[PDB]
């Protein structure tokens, strides 16, 4: 895995911000795209754009073939059994909302429980809040360990015989924690619950095997894995998807339409209403081809190296707090003592470095951490150890700057 | 308006299918894109892709500026009062589903009525079926005239004091009918109902003024108006959107998130959950710039010329039936006597001509027309009268071919 050869394919990396070479460390917010993906979109719009689900003309046939072949690429990518289990959506948020609407709100009675965690992204919190409110069920939270991980015994304690759904993140976009998804799946199944995996942060950076995880549902976003914006995937076990009603209604998802009643298509098109995200889905397939040619295990090893290096170099900094465990994905969420993270991000961008500051759409996690906001640098396959050196040097410069600005008007 | 200069900007038009120059007459299924839109997507992914809703780094600021500027472009394009009334969605289908979920299902009691028409696309039928089923309300249909138009007195007869929603198409993708949207809006308001305009087929081809139409909701799709796939718009009057609950929940649309309760953002972000369709929305803004530079009135005049020419030349054909009125948008839906429309589309594609065959996602309209399927050729700003000549010549050739294949084995 040659990182220079990889960076060469991402045109956006080769520019300056504020007179400094761009150092993009915000891939958890969104990832950048290689030329393969952009040129896939270009070839689609230049050569064979047409509405899909063929039968009539040539460009329509080519568009349909591209779209459904991207579906098959996704099926192979996460090791789903059937294309009927692969639903193209707007993103992770929409997929989780679909599960909450068509599964949760249809399978929850008073006394039932939906169990989530304190580290969940808002996308994996608010749909369940609304579903339990609509059904009169109960929302429960699995507590976290001191290092930001989840113990299996806390899972067994929180999940009960009344738990119908356990919704959990595969990888936390804040803590870097990789949750024991497989063991949690078996624990949930032992109590008669299904499991809903938020895999927005796992899918871009590590191999996904839905058959080995035995997840009942799995959600992912294209924009985080070198793919186009506005497209994502809902995977669900075919037996569960067959008994769920559609979340959206309209053309393409119908079979027979009467004046007052209608019948739906078979999976997966039952859950894809209207003209689909054709170009975006084909580009997501191109992104999958790109990542597979590089190898997800290679990318994960590279990110392990980056994360270990970054954790050590952060521990070389005085007055910096890092949140989460030692064993982690490729990201570091932190805070400088007596410097607000927003100012940290501002100064870093002045140095050309792109990080994120705020709650990272995980307010309950922020309150569990006893902070209002944090700063975060996230890595991907195009990032290098030199960029982490620049990051820690800029953090030291920031510490010194806000220190001596403080001492100067103390004297004044 | 120079049609050669316009065609020069669409690379996909300059290719051959089955050894014949491409003749794309399927723009009602989807439209093709100029270089301005494709290169807008390219510049986004090459230069300033980042997650939006800024505050931290430079590329994020540029991405946010592009996204919200596209929102402002849309507001100007349809003459909405405020950007708070412009919601980016997945497409027309999703926008109509949002209105049916968050307005209809919250404002319908038994005895209430939702009134639609027989010419409606499935996107403007099935959500209302499901909403009236969920609320115990009643679905009603406005009858059609013999020429496929809607009389205002039939509207006054169907809409009653119990009608809460009137959902109607601005332009029929099958009949070519332009419905009297403004008069229907006032009729609906006189009875205490809101009006929901399906403008997927109107927006690409004619000027939209939501303040002059006085539509309560208006839906549109980017892929039909030279814009990227997977993005559309829901417009709704700000006063109605303020009292509607969100259709989706997650990050970006929240303000405060507690363990069990949450508060929403102000409009329009209340209705945009998760990472939005950044590139697609910016490209839709580019498509709006393109169409405005050409001029929607110019495009509408060109399509009027094309439609009149096509209707005359179709009337020069023996044994061909055309459906709809004389005054129409730029499309012709038809049938050849004793030739199934699917065979018509097949032969036409063999001649390089791209038309559509089937129900066009309007099965109740097909049954009203007393046919099972039809063929359809739809026009846009890059189509010419020479292409219509090729179409009618291929239809005559098809008539003669299926005639003499029939006579040859009659003799055999
Ligand atoms: C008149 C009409 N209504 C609504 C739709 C559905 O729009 P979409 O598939 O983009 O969601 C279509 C499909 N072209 C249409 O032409
Ligand atoms: C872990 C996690 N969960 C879910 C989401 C939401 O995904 P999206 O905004 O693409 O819908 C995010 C946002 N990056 C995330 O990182």
């Amino acid at each position: 895995m040659n990182i220079t050869d990889i960076r060469e394919q991402f045109p956006i990396l080769h520019q300056q911000v504020n007179g400094h070479d761009l150092v993009y460390l915000d891939s958890a917010a969104t990832s950048q795209k290689p030329r393969a993906v952009i040129e896939t979109l270009d070839k689609y719009y230049n050569q064979y754009n047409s509405n899909v689900h063929r039968g009539v003309h040539t460009l329509g046939t080519r568009a349909t073939d591209g779209y459904e072949g991207a579906r098959e690429k996704v099926r192979k990518f996460i090791n789903a059994k059937s294309m009927a289990e692969i639903i193209f959506t707007k993103g992770t948020t929409t997929s989780l909302n679909m599960v909450a609407l068509s599964y949760a709100r249809a399978n929850l009675k008073p006394g039932d429980e939906v169990v989530i965690t304190y580290m969940e992204h808002h996308a994996n919190i608010i749909p369940w809040q609304q579903a339990v409110k609509a059904t009169g069920a109960t929302l429960k939270y699995i507590p976290l360990q001191e290092d930001g991980t989840i113990s299996l015994e806390d899972v067994r304690e929180t999940v009960t015989s009344n738990t119908k759904i356990v919704a959990v993140s595969h990888v936390s976009n804040v803590l870097g924690t990789v949750n024991p998804i497989k063991e949690m799946a078996k624990i949930a199944h032992d109590n008669g619950a299904v499991i809903v995996v938020d895999g927005a942060q796992s899918t871009p950076h590590m191999k996904i095997d839905v058959q080995d995880l035995d997840c009942d549902f799995f959600a992912l976003s294209s924009h985080k894995m070198c793919g186009p914006t506005g497209v994502g995937v809902l995977y669900g076990k075919k037996a569960l998807l067959e008994n769920m009603e559609p979340a959206e209604f309209g053309g393409e998802m119908i079979d027979f339409v009467g004046l007052y009643e209608s019948t739906w298509k078979e999976l997966p098109w039952k859950f894809e209403a209207g003209t689909p995200i054709i170009a975006g889905a084909i580009g997501l397939g191109a992104a999958i081809d790109f990542l597979e040619e590089i190898g997800l295990d290679e990318i994960s090893r590279h990110e392990h190296k980056l994360a270990a290096y970054a954790l050590e170099r952060f521990r070389q900094l005085d007055g910096v707090t890092v949140y989460g465990p030692e064993e982690r994905a490729g990201l570091v969420t932190f805070n400088l003592d007596d410097v607000h993270p927003h100012d940290v991000a501002t100064v870093l961008d002045a140095e050309g470095i792109a990080v994120r500051a705020g709650h990272h759409c995980a307010q309950p996690l922020m309150k569990w951490l006893d902070v209002t906001a944090t700063a975060r640098a996230s890595f991907y396959l195009y990032n290098t150890e030199e960029e982490i050196d620049k990051l820690v040097e800029a953090l030291q410069k920031t510490k010194e700057y806000f220190t001596n600005v403080f001492v100067d008007l103390e004297h004044h």
